[PDB]
């Protein structure tokens, strides 16, 4: 809703932000438009793996929530549902501390699938990882 | 804690504090060619819509495939890290557990590849992850 | 139809097998069931790149045609259309000569998307490449 | 022929005989960080249903990203080969041309990554390919 600043498209949500994975690791959406969205997270141990680096899953999740929610922002009101269907994240350079900043750019908005390219950077602006997200858009059963 | 491979004397982050320990991932079996892990679904593993977070599946696969590689290569002076993770989602999971099984399909000198299958309590294939693990010589 | 032994689901096809990319490089389907299909191709220069190895695109194409056609075999008659939506091929070992043998195993058959894992092997049975194929199934406009 | 980088005295397969030369791929621009190529749609590039073969897009991207890497690294004693190719299809192409543009996003010591965009004659994004290129020291 606003806990992590996610899009307010519903009156009630099944799980409260603070309690979700997102709330737990502290993902926060910064900008959000139909074609582009941004989010970030402060690196803490909760975001890392045992070796001291940001967990690969963390980048995937950030990209996942971002691209999906960005789709949700537009289609919800149109009676649709949006869920992640494919997430392909590639790791270029590890992140040990600071933040992870994600930028999602929409590259295709089909009737059934939206596609977003997500770039994940470190505090120095280096490209640490990228995620190609494919979002399925379907009519709500609800 | 998570039953991760014990390959070193000290780890920078304690299990309980890692993302793995936070969501509750636990390794069940581990061999050079195959490994398994699972996690109980809690809200910590879900997104606001009540379903298991796509990131959760990615994370499980990533840790499982990477650690299964570390298990073999660590003792050989090598480091193993995730290079690519491609997860595809077939059916959501609302509660119960997520169980992963990683099958090694290629063990190259510089890259290992694992196919990970993620299933629900009914044994249904909910998602798959194709994991590419980079293997490199440890730096001083 | 049978030129490359593709599934006979229509009376007429827009392009004749021998003239398509498939016919050109010589892809031939061997077995074909709803859950699993196989195909092969003899390596010739037409399948290679300038460095003398089987072109990465060749593996992608073989996987692509196979997984799609295998879906087509079942859904066509059901009034659907099937096209490749995502193809992720990973290369483990190059192939210089002989054949490339592909085996597609269906792992998920949703209402809108089917997913097949394709393994591409050399004459010695080695796993040279794999392709994760996502096939979109939609109702024919035709 | 295809305007591929001239980096060596002899090539095992002549351009015209390769898959590239057979379908008609031609490199247009090439720099270390970006390259372009295109091809005229012919039946040789299509599948039986009359659309450009998904494999055609994969192939174009693969050759373009790989050769753009070879262009830089060959002279450095390295070999470049495709390691992973992930192509996603957004809109089919029935005739005309397919134009590709490869943008380098990471140039690591062992892996280079390129984003390839494939467009039709109307400039519409028909498909994308995420190419991972392995860079290794040449073998004797
Ligand atoms: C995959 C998908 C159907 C998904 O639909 P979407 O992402 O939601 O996009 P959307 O529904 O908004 O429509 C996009 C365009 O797709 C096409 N399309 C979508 N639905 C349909 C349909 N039911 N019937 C025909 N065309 C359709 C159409 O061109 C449409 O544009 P428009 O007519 O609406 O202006 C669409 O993105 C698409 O068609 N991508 C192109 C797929 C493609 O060309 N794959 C490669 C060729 S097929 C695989 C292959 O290589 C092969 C080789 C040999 C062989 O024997 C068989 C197959
Ligand atoms: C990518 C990689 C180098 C990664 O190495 P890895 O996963 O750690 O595996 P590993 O290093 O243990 O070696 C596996 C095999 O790869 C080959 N290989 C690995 N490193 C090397 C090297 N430095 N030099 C030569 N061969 C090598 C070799 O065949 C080796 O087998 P072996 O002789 O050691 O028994 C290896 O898996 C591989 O070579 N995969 C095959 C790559 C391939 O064939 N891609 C498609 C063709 S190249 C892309 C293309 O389509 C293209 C098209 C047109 C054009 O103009 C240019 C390019
Ligand atoms: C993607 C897709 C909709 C494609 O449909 P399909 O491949 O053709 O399969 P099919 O239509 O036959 O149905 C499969 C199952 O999907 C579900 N499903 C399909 N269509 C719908 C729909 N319109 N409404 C609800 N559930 C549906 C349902 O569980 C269905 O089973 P059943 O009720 O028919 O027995 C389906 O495969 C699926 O739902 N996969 C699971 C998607 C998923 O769980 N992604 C991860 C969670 S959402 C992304 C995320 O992490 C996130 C995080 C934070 C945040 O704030 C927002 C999002
Ligand atoms: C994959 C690869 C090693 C490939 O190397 P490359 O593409 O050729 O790039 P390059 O070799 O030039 O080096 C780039 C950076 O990678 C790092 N790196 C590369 N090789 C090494 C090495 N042998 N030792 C240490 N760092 C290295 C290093 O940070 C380097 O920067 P620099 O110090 O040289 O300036 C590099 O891109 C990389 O390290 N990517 C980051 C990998 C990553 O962070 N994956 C996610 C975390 S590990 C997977 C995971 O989530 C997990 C979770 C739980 C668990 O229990 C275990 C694992
Ligand atoms: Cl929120
Ligand atoms: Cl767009
Ligand atoms: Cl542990
Ligand atoms: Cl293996
Ligand atoms: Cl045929
Ligand atoms: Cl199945
Ligand atoms: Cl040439
Ligand atoms: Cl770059």
């Amino acid at each position: 809703a606003t806990g992590g600043n996610l899009p307010d498209v519903a009156s009630h949500y099944p799980v409260a932000y603070e309690q979700t994975l997102d709330g737990t690791v502290g993902f926060v959406i910064d900008e959000m438009t139909p074609e582009r969205a941004t989010a970030s997270v402060e690196v803490t141990d909760t975001l890392r793996q045992r070796w001291g680096l940001v967990h690969g899953g963390a980048y995937c999740a950030l990209a996942e929530m971002l691209a999906t929610e960005a789709t949700v922002a537009v289609v919800h009101e149109k009676g649709m549902m949006a869920v992640g269907q494919s997430n392909h994240t590639s790791f270029f350079r590890p992140v040990k501390e600071g933040h992870v900043r994600a930028e999602a750019v929409r590259i295709h908005a089909g009737s059934t699938t939206w596609f977003w390219d997500v770039s994940l950077r470190d505090d120095a602006g280096r490209l640490c990882a990228v995620s190609s997200m494919s979002i399925a858009v379907r009519p709500r059963r609800d």
